[PDB]
């Protein structure tokens, strides 16, 4: 299990910027760091950016994923606070989308001090359908798409990503294609599988840091009552940013309009 020192070059940790103020920004499922491309220079002028790579990422070699270890986001919390502690940061804001979201709000609970405060993009708590708990999915739902992931990658793959970017946006669905096919396969559905099986409802109240959730206004993986939920249990302060335009990946899709939101996020905390 590599230290946080080794995780350093293993997961491409990047730091970027200028000044007092630190920010993780913790990419997405089928994406890799350079997912923020578009909305890093909107915060490098004034604030210290940390980039990574999640150990599923296309851009890791894939001999370091453990399908034991990763089969529970706890493991990516791990990662995450080793590459914190190794740089020896005490303090930052966490941007977090997708599954990110969910090892920020997880990190916040593990390590509270260390987390000033969260920014959670495309964010979900438990992403099944429950008794008056609308995730947008059901079990069946979820087992086509392992199916499909299984049976043929690279067709879901091409039907997943216009889905995804949501907004007729085409170099945003080139960029996420992209990432997507970078990921081998089984990673990728086993990730996926991760993802959809975790249920973080019981724990958001445990988080203490102030958090700004990012809603768009149409995420296909995250219905806009599961950002209200969001606010309603999270443990700290929480404001819900809703961001005039469609899709899941805004920052690939709207990277001038997310950036507005990120900075007055990140001006103070
Ligand atoms: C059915 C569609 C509206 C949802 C979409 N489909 C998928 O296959 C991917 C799998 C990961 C997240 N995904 C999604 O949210």
């Amino acid at each position: 299990a590599p230290s946080g020192a080794k995780l350093l070059q293993i997961l491409n940790v990047r730091v970027v910027g200028s000044g007092e103020r630190v920010v993780v920004l913790s990419h997405g499922f089928g994406t890799d760091q350079s997912a923020w491309s578009r909305v890093l220079p909107y915060l490098t002028r004034d604030h210290r950016v940390v980039l990574y790579d999640l150990v599923c990422a296309g851009s890791v070699n894939p001999d370091h994923f453990d399908f034991r270890r990763y089969d529970n986001l706890d493991a990516y919390v791990d990662d995450l606070l080793a590459i914190l502690d190794a740089l020896r940061i005490p303090r930052c804001a966490f941007v977090g989308h997708s599954v990110s979201a969910m090892i920020g709000i997880l990190a916040s609970i593990r390590r509270p001090d260390l987390f000033a405060k969260l920014v959670l993009i495309g964010a979900s708590p438990r992403f099944l359908n429950d008794s008056d708990y609308h995730g947008g999915f059901e079990l069946e739902e979820i087992q086509q798409v392992f199916d499909a992931m299984g049976a043929n990658y690279s067709a879901w793959a091409t039907g997943y990503a216009p889905l995804a970017v949501g907004a007729d946006v085409p170099a945003a669905v080139q960029e996420f294609s992209r990432t997507l096919f970078n990921m081998r396969p089984d990673i990728s559905l086993h990730v996926c599988q991760t993802v959809f099986k975790t249920d973080l409802r019981g724990v958001l109240g445990m988080v203490r840091a102030p958090c700004v959730v990012v809603q768009t206004t149409r995420d296909v993986s995250v219905p806009a009552s599961v950002a209200a939920y969001l606010k309603a249990h999270l443990g700290g302060r929480t404001t819900v940013e809703f961001l005039q335009t469609e899709g899941h990946l805004p920052h690939l899709s709207a990277p001038s309009l997310l950036a507005q939101v990120l900075r007055r996020a990140l001006a103070r905390y």
